[PDB]
């Protein structure tokens, strides 16, 4: 859950 949250958060941030 958490690892995926981060993956996505970063993807958007870029």
């Amino acid at each position: 859950a958490a690892a995926a949250a981060l993956a996505a958060a970063l993807a958007q941030a870029l």
